[PDB]
């Protein structure tokens, strides 16, 4: 299990000991099968249901409200009287929301899918090996193939592991590696090593991997490794070894539900110090067995009052209905509690070519050489309009139209742009749009030349779907391409061997066209043409061309230059192995510059102004692009990341700079850097480690299995629609125009979500406390239950629901973009707010019992122990006679409890509006300003008076109240809440913090 691809085929048949002609022998299979094992990715581990449902309730509230479903089923029996028939609704309904959470959490995962798993589609289930039990090639299953044994793969074959290539039958192989890195443009592969140990996959042109597809072609190889070994075995254990923290939102609420947990422990603990007094006054009697029940029955009432029940219903379909907005946006968010983290992003790493700019190539400038006397040198530079790969466009000089044909260099330069180019253009109809065929930046070239007939043949005549390829067709017609020595990032060029046809053109018979990046073919040319005739190149001609190499590419221009010259008098045909590409430099020499090109790629509209909103949003932005460090800063300048005369150096580093430095600068680097340059590898996974070790909130664009490892490591990893489906799973978001606008644009829905959501979480948590202090007074007072669980249920269910998601639609801040990102640190509810719910909580917790013990005490309808004796209520029926003198289970009347629980609800109606704004006030945030917000309350509303009047749930609880006195207690009771409020929001002026 090697590193093959730099070493020598016999080397690699040696290492194995194994026949090129035979295969391995089932000695030999067993033996490797044995050390090596199975070529395939460790099996998938979905937990059960049962594993699930546990894990439902393994969040300690989910538990300590279970733990309360039954002591309420234990007390739901033992009530021994038969007039209590719905003592199981308590029980059951609890169940219920327990339950129909776990019934949700299951299936909400099990539709859900990692990347992990993406990844075992790209393994074939056959594969074709030559075993010694054979002479013709057995077909057996992936699964079962070895390191070491032969392996042939043809055409239609997805490679079934990492393999070295042994020999190519066909007269050429061509792999689609795009599962790897996404662009789909075919590679060429050959057999002779690759000297670097430590190279890039890339550069492994002897090598196949396990995953990709033959493009064309048959071959035979050996294979190097197999399993998780392999290239994207490698992945799939990064991807796996990674490990996703939890959004802020959930390590806030785990937290709150801690604590919620020690405070309820406590009260009780309290609850029991208070009546610590039924051990020195209290007798042996038969009194207390009845006291019990009391502190139980109390304590699940304990448990529905802080428990926030709707909370988790609320969340889940405001989220939902953002994802369905930021869809419209082009905003694919897989993942819902993401919606929270992509809000809070720090800094954003985005991929240039696809997402920054529209990758849509066009030639700006061109430049021949003019004139070279002496130390006396003049070009001839050009301009090309037309950015669609569209053959409509004219070439100027000087802003002045010009005749192509009118210069001898650029008949060349064209011929040049369509012989040593493997791209092309074509007109569909479906959209009558001019669309582009092979690569990017050859489909322009292929443009260029349409643009510039360097022979005037007529065109305007032909259809658009003959326009597409003519001026080009000509040029293919007046010399022969004997064949092509393809790109190669070592020489960084390519070229095409080429001979006349006929004594039409057999001027000087067969010539070499090539084009590549301008260092490297420039000091491979000896001589410069001068227009039809050639000098001896001289240090200023080339000093000159550099020149304005530099100025279209790092100058505002921007543009991607390819320096074109063809060998004159090239090595003769038998003299060239055209399958070393090794030698390809070598024949690429002592040529003749002709001229260089220049293209764009232009940015984004949006981008420019989504990169400032970023600046207002403190948000940081990183460019990625594959451009040499200068243009890549160029570019980075024209678009905002830079400023034009702003210092960089440091800010932008190069992928081999960045691997320069030592761990420690190389972290450095990072809070600073703007700009990455030709990053290998692993550095998007590195860079986003980093970028976390200052604590930041990262976005990171990726789209091949290549970046699947960072995508997944960054808290907000993002797909291109575009991307391949591995990448897709792999990041929370996914970008259906791999628009870099859409981005930010998702940042921000993003904010506002949360903020909404961020209060209607206060909302009813604020309630859950008041409900609490009820449930403690009552019963520190001995007073009767002012509420019922299953009444205080309904109210968090959804007579507090409904509002709350309502908030969840509160108008959007218009400043949610000129503040700096939130810090996940930030508790949703601190100091002086903790104080407000701290009072208003209080303020129910008092409002509520009172208005039980008011129709209790002082009411018109049920007069009590106004003398405050009703405290000893449970002291009643034996104790007849000893100040009572009356019915004994008025105490159990329905009305006293309707009345705390309505004024519970108009306080919440009331809250609710308190909530429109956590600093500003009602006559400065009307509450219309939210008419869902109010439309809600209404519903509510209607509900509770459902409650009431309808006829089976009356009994369910409470009974009715009377239309005034009664209703007008409960208003002159909850009301005065909202100036509480206000008055303590006031308290944002005598403290200037609004
Ligand atoms: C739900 C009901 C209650 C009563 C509760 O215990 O909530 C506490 C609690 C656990 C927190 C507190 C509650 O503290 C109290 O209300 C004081 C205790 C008085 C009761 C004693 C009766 C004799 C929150 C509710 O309230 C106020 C206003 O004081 C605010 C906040 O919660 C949040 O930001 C919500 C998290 C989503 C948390 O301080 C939180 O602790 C944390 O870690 C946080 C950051 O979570
Ligand atoms: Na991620």
């Amino acid at each position: 299990m090697e590193a093959a691809h730099s070493k020598s085929t016999e080397e690699c048949l040696a290492y194995f000991g194994v026949s090129e002609t035979t295969g391995l022998t089932p000695d030999q299979v067993k033996r490797h099968l044995e050390k090596y094992g199975h070529n395939e990715l460790p099996a998938e581990e979905g937990k059960s249901l049962w594993e699930l449902v546990i894990e439902q309730f393994e969040d300690l509230l989910v538990r300590i409200l279970l733990l309360a479903a039954c002591i309420s089923f234990v007390l739901a029996w033992f009530e021994e009287g038969e007039e209590t028939i719905t003592a199981f609704v308590e029980p059951f309904v609890i169940l219920l929301i327990l339950i129909a959470n776990a019934i949700v959490g299951v299936w909400q995962e099990r539709n859900a899918e990692n990347a992990i798993e993406a990844l075992k589609e790209y393994e074939p289930e056959m594969g074709k090996v030559y075993r010694a039990d054979r002479k013709s090639v057995q077909r057996i299953k992936a699964r079962d193939i070895v390191p070491g044994d032969i392996v042939e793969v043809a055409v239609g074959d997805k490679v079934p592991a990492d393999i070295r290539i042994l020999s190519i039958k066909s007269t050429t192989l061509r792999v689609d590696q795009s599962i790897l890195t996404g662009e789909s443009v075919s590679v060429i592969k050959h057999t002779e090593p690759v000297p670097d140990p430590r190279a890039v996959n890339q550069d492994k042109k002897n090598m196949l991997f396990s995953g990709t597809n033959i493009a064309a072609g048959k071959a035979l190889g050996i294979v190097a490794t197999t399993g998780v070994s392999t290239e994207i075995g490698k992945i799939r254990d990064q991807m796996a070894a990674t490990e996703q923290d939890k959004t802020p939102l959930q390590q806030k609420l785990d937290e709150f539900g801690e604590q919620l947990s020690k405070v309820i422990s406590l009260i009780c603990v309290a609850v029991w110090l208070i009546n610590i007094g039924h051990f020195n006054d209290p007798v042996h009697g038969g009194s207390w067995i009845r006291g019990a029940i009391y502190y139980f029955k109390i304590a699940v009432a304990l448990a529905v009052a802080a428990i926030p029940e709707g909370l988790p219903a609320v969340i889940t379909t405001c989220l939902a209905l953002g994802t369905r907005r930021m869809a419209k946006k082009n905003a694919i968010v897989r993942s819902l509690p993401s919606v929270e983290t992509l809000g809070c992003t720090s800094v954003i790493c985005s991929d240039k070519t696809g997402t920054l700019t529209t990758n849509q190539m066009s030639v700006c400038k061109m430049f021949i050489i003019d004139k070279v006397d002496g130390d006396f040198c003049s070009l001839n530079e050009f301009s090309i309009t037309g950015s669609t790969y569209a053959p409509e466009g004219e070439v100027l000089k000087n802003d002045k139209p010009i005749r192509s044909g009118q210069f001898d260099g650029l008949v060349e330069l064209a011929t040049i742009c369509a012989l040593c180019n493997d791209s092309s253009l074509d007109f569909n109809e479906t959209k009558g749009v001019y669309e582009k065929v092979g690569e990017a930046t050859e489909t322009a070239l292929t443009t260029l030349v349409e643009k510039m007939n360097v022979f005037n043949t007529e065109v305007r005549n032909l259809s658009k779907v003959e326009r597409a390829n003519a001026c080009n067709s000509v040029i293919r017609q007046l010399m022969k391409k004997e064949f092509t020595l393809e790109f190669s990032r070592d020489r960084k060029s390519m070229s095409v061997y080429c001979s006349p046809a006929k004594s039409s053109r057999a001027a000087v018979g067969n010539k070499m066209f090539v084009k590549g990046a301008p260092e490297g073919v420039i000091d491979r040319c000896n001589y410069v043409r001068v227009g039809t005739t050639r000098v001896p190149m001289t240090g200023p001609v080339k000093e000159k061309i550099l020149s304005v190499i530099k100025e279209w590419g790092t100058g505002r221009d921007t543009l991607r230059c390819l320096a074109l010259a063809t060998r004159d008098t090239p090595p003769k045909r038998e003299e060239m192995v055209l399958d070393d590409s090794s030698r390809f430099m070598e024949y690429e020499t002592d040529l003749t510059f002709v001229g260089v090109v220049g293209m764009l790629d232009p940015p984004r509209k949006e981008v420019m102004g989504s990169i400032q909103l970023c600046r207002d949003a403190g948000i940081r932005v990183i460019m990625i692009t594959g451009d040499n460090k200068g243009t890549a800063i160029a570019i980075c300048r024209r678009i905002g990341i830079f400023g034009e005369n702003e210092e960089v150096a440091d800010r932008a580093y190069t992928g081999r700079e960045f691997d320069d430095l030592p761990l420690a600068e190389q972290r450095e680097a990072c809070r600073r850097a703007c700009c990455f340059a030709r990053v290998e590898p692993s550095h998007k996974s590195k860079i986003v480690e980093y970028l976390q070790s200052y604590d930041e909130i990262t976005a990171m664009t990726g789209d091949g299995v290549n970046d699947a490892p960072a995508l997944k490591k960054a808290e907000i990893g993002i797909a291109m629609g575009s991307g391949t489906a591995v990448a897709k799973t792999a990041s929370e978001m996914v970008l259906a125009d791999d628009n870099f606008s859409t981005i930010v644009a998702a940042v921000e829905e993003g904010r506002a979500i949360y903020n909404n959501m961020k209060q209607f979480i206060r909302y009813l948590i604020s309630s859950n406390v008041g409900e609490v202090v009820c449930i403690f007074l009552t019963a520190a007072l001995g007073l009767p239950e002012a509420l019922i669980p299953v009444q205080l249920l309904w109210v968090n269910l959804v007579t507090d629901g409904l509002p709350a998601t309502a908030l969840g639609f509160n108008p959007p801040d218009l400043d949610i973009m000129d503040r700096p990102p939130r810090s996940p640190k930030e508790p949703l509810i601190s100091g002086w707010l903790f104080f407000r719910y701290m009072a208003i909580g209080g303020y129910v917790g008092a409002a509520t019992v009172g208005a039980a013990a008011w129709w209790f005490m002082y009411a018109e309808d049920g007069p009590g122990v106004t003398y405050h004796q009703l405290t000893h209520f449970m002291q009643c029926t034996e104790d007849h006679p000893h100040f009572e003198g009356l019915d004994c289970e008025i105490f159990e009347a329905p009305e006293p409890m309707t009345m705390a629980l309505s004024v519970l609800v108009t306080i919440e109606m009331c809250n609710a509006l308190n909530s429109l704004s956590e600093n500003q006030s009602l006559m400065r945030m009307p509450p219309w300003v939210n008419i869902w917000l109010l439309g809600s309350i209404c519903l509510s509303m209607s509900l509770h008076f459902l409650i009431l009047y309808v006829d089976p749930l009356p009994m369910i609880f409470k009974l009715k109240a009377l239309d005034l006195t009664q209703w007008l207690m409960v208003l002159k009771i909850s009301l005065p809440v909202i100036g509480l409020d206000e008055i303590l929001k006031f308290i944002a002026r005598n403290y200037l913090e609004g």
